[PDB]
C-alpha cells in the first residue's frame, strides 16, 4: 500500500504545516501537524477542557463506531517550545492520503497548553519519530508509520514541504518526479528516538564550504533551523545590522536586508536554503526588525534541522531495519 497527502502552511510565514487525517467511522477529518520530532498522535477532542478549545476541529470518539477506549492508558507530553498536552487514549481507524491503519492509538486531549489553544489551525499532532518516544502509559503505543510499515510497498515516508506553498507527505514510495538530481542517503542514530544524523558542514551565501560535523535531528515539527552558536554567528555576520536580541529571543535583522543563502552538507552533497526562506518577518506588527530563521541551538542541547532546512529539500525517512535519511534538491 501507499498514501499521499498534501500538507499546507498554516500562515504566511510557514510557521507550521497541516495535513488532513481521517479518524474513525464515519470519518472525522482533522488537520494535524506531522512531527518527525515526536511520537504521539494526539487530537483536540470532545474530552478537551472547553475553555482550552478555540476554533479547532475536535475528534468525538462516541460518534465513531470503530473507536474503543484503551482502558487505563494515559499520555502526557511536553515539547521543546514549552508547550504541552495530556489525556486518555482510544484506538480507532486512521487514514492519511488513502493509507489506512486499523487499531491506531489516538490520544485524546483532556488538557492542552495555551499555545495550542491559541492556534486555531492545528487540531493535533501526528508523531513520526521512533515509537520509543511515545508517551502512552502503562503500555507504550506505536506511531502511525510504525503501524503501517509492514503493509507499505517500501518502508519509507517522504517530506516535501513547500516554501510559502503546499507540499506533500508520501508513505510507501519515493516519487522520482518530485526532486532533481539524486538522493544522498546518510546514517541515522535512533539512540535518542529521533531521526538524528550528521551534516558534513555548511556555507554562508557564496562563501567557501566549511567541513565540520554537525549532529542534529530532522524535525518537521520545528519551524526554524537551530545550529551551533559559531555557525549561526557566521551566518548573521553577513547581514548588516543583524544582532542577537535577548529581549526578542534570538537573532533579528533589518527588514530592509537581502538575506544570503545557507548551504548544509549531506555527505558530499549540498542543500541550498535560499535567503528568503530565512525571513520570518516583523517581530511585532509594523516593526522594521525582522526575526531570523537560523537561530542558536545553545541551551537546547541538540541541533534541529527544522522546516527552514527541510523545505529546501526532498527528504526520505527510510524506516528499513537500519534506518537512514535521504536528501535531494528540488
Amino acid at each position: 500500500s501507499t498514501g499521499s497527502a498534501t500538507t499546507t502552511p498554516i500562515d504566511s510565514l510557514d510557521d507550521a504545516y497541516i495535513t488532513p487525517v481521517q479518524i474513525g467511522t464515519p470519518a472525522q477529518t482533522l488537520n494535524l501537524d506531522f512531527d518527525t520530532g515526536s511520537s504521539d498522535l494526539w487530537v483536540f477532542s470532545s474530552e478537551t477542557t472547553a475553555s482550552e478549545v478555540d476554533g479547532q476541529t475536535i475528534y468525538t470518539p462516541s460518534k465513531s463506531t470503530t473507536a474503543k477506549l484503551l482502558s487505563g492508558a494515559t499520555w502526557s507530553i511536553s515539547y521543546g517550545d514549552g508547550s504541552s498536552s495530556s489525556g486518555d487514549v482510544y484506538t480507532d481507524t486512521v487514514s492519511v492520503g488513502g493509507l489506512t491503519v486499523t487499531g491506531q492509538a489516538v490520544e485524546s486531549a483532556k488538557k492542552v497548553s495555551s499555545s495550542f489553544t491559541e492556534d486555531s489551525t492545528i487540531d493535533g499532532l501526528l508523531g513520526l519519530a521512533f515509537s520509543t518516544l511515545n508517551t502512552v502509559s502503562p503500555t507504550q503505543q506505536k506511531t502511525f508509520f510504525d503501524n503501517a510499515k509492514a503493509s507499505l510497498d517500501s518502508p519509507v515516508f517522504t517530506a516535501d514541504l513547500g516554501y510559502h506553498a503546499p507540499g506533500t507527505y508520501n508513505f510507501g514510495f519515493i516519487d522520482t518526479t518530485a526532486y532533481t538530481g539524486s538522493i544522498t542517503y546518510t546514517a541515522v542514530s535512533t539512540k535518542q528516538g529521533f531521526w538524528e544524523w550528521t551534516s558534513t558542514g555548511y556555507a554562508v551565501g557564496s562563501g567557501t564550504f566549511k567541513s565540520t560535523s554537525i549532529d542534529g535531528i530532522a524535525d518537521t515539527g520545528t519551524t526554524l533551523l537551530y545550529l551551533p552558536a559559531t555557525v549561526v554567528s557566521a551566518y548573521w555576520a553577513q547581514v548588516s545590522g543583524a544582532k542577537s536580541s535577548s529581549s526578542v529571543g534570538g537573532y533579528v535583522f533589518p527588514c530592509s536586508a537581502t538575506l544570503p543563502s545557507f548551504t548544509f552538507g549531506v555527505g558530499s552533497a549540498r542543500i541550498v536554503i535560499p535567503g528568503d526562506y530565512i525571513d520570518f518577518g516583523p517581530i511585532s506588527t509594523g516593526s522594521s526588525s525582522c526575526f531570523g530563521g537560523i537561530q542558536s541551538s545553545a541551551g537546547i542541547g541538540i541541533n534541529i534541522f527544522g522546516d527552514v532546512a527541510l523545505k529546501a529539500a526532498f527528504v526520505v525517512f527510510n524506516g528499513a531495519t537500519t534506518p537512514t535519511l535521504g536528501f535531494a534538491s528540488k
